[PDB]
């Protein structure tokens, strides 16, 4: 009856958003440059309409009295499109190729590095006899890459014969790049190159037989998008010895695409504090520091923004000295105050902002706004990998058809595509094994936070901005930070979003139960415990109580049929309700092993990963109701009660599973009569943790074995004996790029420090970064240094009476660096 | 609309729902009118400049190629002859035609590498020819434009008194082809002509003959299990011994395509076997479903 009509609208509605977001990628792609104003204007519009229409089909899929509302508002956006429909048709050089022209005597620090990229390259022409090589040049933005390249360029071309600069732009013309290669190799015989138009094959042909019988050192720089570089190589194909070729890139996954070489490629890392600080004063000040002696402060500060960045410093120093010193130490601070949220609205500053939006420009889509997502999180602080793809997937910006992917992966895939472009610096890693968090550039965040603002993609409540929009109604993402004033939230009803940073202002003045639709909810270090209103919210997808005070959480938790997250590290909660079953929908359950889950986790089916399990008081059926569930990828379990055949059975219950990635198990100072030596493992393992100490095995598990779990790569084991033949055992596994072993009975009982001995096999080591031993004696004169080529240190232990003995046959220097290692040494 | 069309024709009470279906389908028709008004290099290319120690099993077919060609060139006054290759997606048709061109070449006076691509347009093609011939006189002859006839007329007085060997490879559409062959029509006796097609009933179009059009067949098992281990492994293939079912089945599902085993080769060794037993049932059963839908698989 009236549920058949709208049914029917909702895919028109459907089709319309497809074609709209289709039309908004199209227009997002070319720089805010070339694009009129009005079809801007009808862009931001036509973006308004898709958030309305996402929101009311949202509404009807979780609702389904509220049908005739349903209807209302469809009828209402459907006359809303018409009505912008008919506004429309009735109203209707590189800016980086100065720097190349630079004075030479004008850039400080180029030599020693200069030096470092030659050697790494002419080491091998002494005796120009090896074969050619590539060597690569990686970094972030602009940081010295072109130029460095040309130091080097113009240091040794006198024993060449050819060479030239070639530069390739974001959407190249093979055949220009092509004719500009030929045309610098002898601009005599191809000087009108360019006018010639065979094909992309013929002058390939040309230039090819051109380079018989010579050593030239061509140089190709910004080069993107590596199937780009695939047609050049081709160029490059015949053995030409004592020849070399340079590769710039900003692009971290193009660079192994050439040299097929580790050692080639160049990371090259931004100017040290000294150097920043001798090129900014070189610029703004003339020949002497010692006067002003009361911004030196201010100029320390400053420098720290920009980090490393010989463009950031060089942009902000000819910004702030036009002429001997034009301001000084107020509108210091007042440039200090914009940069973060408002410094780039400025005049000769715009230069460099385009060099920087190259990178955002180049990103696909479904990957803007992952990007742009960022720019919620505070100036300074490490974000944690794990809690951005959540709040990704809830958002909506991860989606597939493939249904082999179990859309968390996909997230991790965005994740490392963003690092790999080289806009984020991951720093440490996780429990898990991957990057634990990452840290955008100072420039970088703010540059994207005004993109962000100049649509209604977020809005942030800042003391130093103290801003607001003149539309209180169109809001949809909000990240409360250090402001606590002015918290108006009226005019928000539909709010997509929500997040507060360390204040304890929120609650006694926030009213969150008003945001009727709501889909995340972040609430990391708040001092809050009055949840009582979430039974309210049922479009909720992310709910963050990381140490939140969290006493106790509502009975009705199990009407929130859409949920994704539940992260209840550090809150005080030590049971959780029986109305969790009810819960259908989950990826991830972040929980303390003091909490006690109610029976019934086995409907749970799509969770994918749980976290800090506690076994305390538990029976046979729930230990194997666990084994039903068949999607885990991650899993953490730790217990104190339950040390029976029950382990067996949770042993075998979890073979079940098949799409493990990572496992830990926490026991205090016992035996593991969990696992069993006839029990197959799952054939997907990485990381298989062990973090306790007090606990051992009686011997080396016998289903630990090369042939079966080949993707192992970390231990973290501890036995009470230990053997010859383990480690050798050890050594047969393909990967183990991590290795860590404890001798328990060392450490606990009177056994003496023995020497084990691999002695079949050559390496048995092809890949292991790191090896500790602890209570075991991994002697460095075990075999030649060819046997572990990359092993940055090495643990052992060293009893003294082998002073005077011959086994001791270290000295020499192995092939990793190996050089700096502090043994552990007993009398 | 064809569902109801047929649903009317068939059946002549039914006028009713068919009516009603008719208003509404008119109305989905108008609806998607306005909501549409509402918004607004080749890749085998590269393959030829591969290196020719990497090639396994050309010689064989290369030598039987050449001599039934080559078997009249002693005593070279047989009449010009082409010779037709017929095969499907990538059986090295191309290749083996270079490897053939590069072996007999010197005893030539001329010799072209030229192709044609699906829609060529004939003045390209034909300027390619001419500068293939002579790259000195002819050098910029890609920038003047006569017509599609005075360079026939230079191509046919530059081939006046000499052998010369021209390839023409990758011709669909025999109607290109007989515009071509207008170059090649004053008797030359010594020369010779190749041609390379994945259509099959253009080649009859050519050389008149059934004895030399060159149907070319895929590769053995043993050599196909040759260029297999050659790509992935290092040295040896019984070093693993384990995935040798799943390498032989994976095999037999290529057959004989250089391209297919040259492809799977490459996908199947990132960094030295990434993960055995695994992923390689991982390709057995993707194939059929969505092993498409995949990385560096899409240039094939
Ligand atoms: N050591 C240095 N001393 C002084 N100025 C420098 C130094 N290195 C780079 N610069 C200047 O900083 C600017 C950075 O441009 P650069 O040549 O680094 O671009 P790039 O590294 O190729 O990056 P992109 O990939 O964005 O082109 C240029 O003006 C360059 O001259
Ligand atoms: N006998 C061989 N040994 C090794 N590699 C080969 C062999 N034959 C072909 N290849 C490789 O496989 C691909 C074959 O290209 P090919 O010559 O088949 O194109 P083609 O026959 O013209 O077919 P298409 O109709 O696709 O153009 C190239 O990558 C070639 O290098």
């Amino acid at each position: 009856t009236l549920e058949k009509k709208v049914r029917k609208g909702i895919e028109s509605l459907i089709t319309e958003l497809k074609l709209m977001q289709a039309v908004l990628s199209k227009v997002s792609k070319v720089p805010a440059d070339q694009l009129d104003e009005g079809v801007k204007i009808w862009a931001g519009n036509v973006k308004e309409l898709s958030y309305q229409m996402e929101d009311i089909v949202d509404a009807f899929m979780v609702r389904v009295k509220d049908l005739h509302r349903i209807s209302a508002a469809l009828e209402e956006v459907v006359l809303q499109a018409k009505q912008l429909a008919e506004l429309r048709q009735r109203y209707e050089v590189d800016p980086r190729m100065m720097a190349l022209y630079t004075d030479v005597t004008e850039l400080v620090g180029i030599e020693e590095t200069r030096d470092k990229l030659i050697n790494m390259l002419t080491e091998g022409d002494d005796w120009s006899k090896h074969p050619l090589k590539t060597i690569s040049i990686v970094g972030f933005g602009g940081l010295g890459k072109t130029t460095l390249a040309k130091a080097a360029y113009d240091k040794i071309k006198v024993q060449f014969d050819c060479g030239a600069f070639v530069s390739v732009s974001r959407n190249p013309e093979m055949k220009k790049v092509l004719k500009d290669i030929l045309y610098g190799l002898d601009k005599v015989k191809y000087e009108n190159i360019h006018n010639a138009a065979r094909d992309e094959k013929y002058l390939i042909d040309d230039i090819i037989e051109f380079l018989n019988d010579k050593r030239y050192l061509i140089v190709i720089d910004d080069i993107w998008n590596e199937k780009a570089w695939e047609l050049i190589k081709c160029a490059f194909s015949k053995k030409s010895p004592g020849s070399r070729l340079i590769t710039t890139t900003r692009n971290v996954s193009v660079s192994e695409a050439c040299c097929s070489s580790e050692d080639d490629i160049y990371r090259m890392e931004p100017l040290s504090n000294d150097v920043s600080r001798t090129l900014f004063c070189k610029r703004i000040f003339s020949q002497e520091e010692g006067c002003p002696q009361e911004l030196l402060k201010v100029s320390e500060e400053i420098l720290k923004k920009c980090g490393g960045v010989p463009l950031a410093i060089i942009t902000i120093a000819s910004l702030l000295a036009n002429k001997g010193h034009i301001k000084a130490k107020d509108e210091w601070y007042a440039l200090l105050s914009s940069i973060g949220h408002g410094l780039t609205k400025n005049r000769s500053l715009e230069q460099m902002k385009k060099i920087l939006l190259f990178s955002y420009y180049d990103l696909p889509s479904y990957l803007k706004p992952c990007l742009l997502y960022l720019s919620i999180f505070p100036e300074d602080r490490e974000i944690r990998r794990a809690r951005l793809i959540w709040r990704w997937i809830s958002e909506g910006f991860v989606y597939s058809e493939k249904q082999d992917i179990s859309l968390y992966e996909l997230g991790d895939s965005y994740f490392n595509e963003l690092v790999n472009r080289s806009m984020i610096q991951p720093i440490g890693i996780d429990d898990e094994g991957k990057v634990k968090a990452c840290r955008v550039h100072d420039m970088v965040l703010d540059l994207i936070c005004s993109l962000s603002s100049e649509e209604n993609f977020v809005t942030i409540l800042d003391d130093p901005r103290r801003k607001m929009p003149n539309s209180e109604s169109k809001v949809r993402r909000l990240s409360i930070q250090n402001s606590k004033i002015d918290v108006d939230t009226t005019r928000m009803e539909h709010m997509r979003s929500v997040t507060v940073f360390s204040d304890n202002v929120v609650g006694k003045v926030l009213d969150i139960s008003r945001f009727k639709v709501l889909r995340v909810l972040d609430l990391e270090g708040c001092h809050v415990s009055d949840v009582g209103y979430v039974g309210n919210l049922l479009h909720l997808r992310y709910l963050g109580l990381k140490g939140t005070h969290v006493k106790d959480l509502p009975m009705e938790i199990g009407k929130l049929q859409f949920l994704l997250t539940l992260d209840l590290r550090g809150t005080k909660i030590e049971v959780l309700p029986w109305s969790v079953v009810q819960l259908r929908r989950l990826m991830c359950l972040y929980v303390d092993y003091g909490m006690k889950l109610p029976s019934g986790i086995g409907n749970l089916t799509f969770l994918e990963v749980l976290d800090d399990l506690g076994l305390s008081d538990v029976d046979l059926d729930f230990v194997k109701e666990l084994g039903r569930l068949t999607k885990l990828r991650v899993l953490r379990l730790d217990f104190h009660g339950f040390d029976q055949s029950m382990g067996k059975a949770l042993e075998e219950s979890i073979s079940n599973m098949y799409k493990l990635d990572s496992l830990d198990v926490f026991v205090n100072r016992g035996l593991i009569n969990c696992l069993s030596e006839h029990w197959v493992p799952p054939p997907r393992l990485c990381r298989l943790a062990f973090p306790s100490k007090r606990s051992w095995f009686k011997t080396l598990p016998s289903w630990i074995n090369p042939s079966s779990l080949p993707l192992l790569s970390y231990l973290d084991i501890t036995l009470f004996e230990v053997r010859s033949e383990d480690i050798q055992l050890l050594g047969t596994l393909p990967a183990l790029v991590y290795l860590e072993i404890w001798n328990y009975s060392v450490f606990e009982e009177a056994h003496e420090v023995e020497a084990p001995v691999l002695s079949s096999g050559a390496a048995l080591f092809p890949c292991a970064t790191e090896c500790r031993f602890i209570g075991i004696g991994a002697v460095p004169s075990m075999f030649p240094q060819g046997a572990a080529p990359r092993l940055k240190r090495l643990w052992f232990t060293f009893p003294a009476k082998w002073i005077s003995s011959e086994n001791i046959g270290l000295g020499m220097r192995h092939l990793p660096s190996l050089q700096r290692v502090v043994v552990d040494v007993i009398s």
